[PDB]
């Protein structure tokens, strides 16, 4: 739970329902305004890693949500880390466009194979695979 001052910590939450479904949501600021992306934003001293998962999520989709698995680490440089759960909804209100605000203009549930346009950026559409991967393996255990 301690952070070094001059590194900047993401967290990212991928939600792959069982109608494969991606949670998504439409961004408020200003250097991407408009387009669509997932939950995500940057760790705060104080919180632990799955608290700012949760707090993003809340804030940007309305949702209550756990951690189901940790689908990807990446860093760009020692200064950038992302943290990409897979995450799954426990409570909350889906923050729809009767919510449009500052954090984010909506929230929205689409066909993993038919997500809205624009993106902010298409690495998200590796980490839906790899959700989706996930989700596969688990519904096919292959007990002999």
């Amino acid at each position: 739970v301690r952070l070094r001052k001059n590194v900047c910590y993401v967290v990212l939450a991928v939600f792959l329902s069982e109608q494969d479904e991606v949670l998504l949501i439409q961004e408020a600021k200003r250097e991407c305004r408009g387009s669509w992306y997932l939950p995500a934003g940057r760790m705060e001293p104080g919180e632990t890693i799955v608290e700012a998962l949760q707090r993003e999520v809340k804030e940007e989709a309305g949702l209550h949500c756990e951690p189901e698995t940790l689908l990807s680490v990446e860093e760009r440089g020692p200064s950038w880390v992302r943290f990409v759960f897979l995450a799954r909804p426990t409570g909350g209100i889906l923050k729809t466009s009767k919510e449009a605000d500052a954090e984010s203009l909506q929230a929205a549930w689409y066909p993993r194979t038919s997500l809205p346009t624009p993106l902010r950026a298409h690495d998200i559409l590796h980490l839906v695979e790899l959700a989706a991967q996930y989700r596969q393996q688990a519904r096919h255990p292959l007990i002999l």
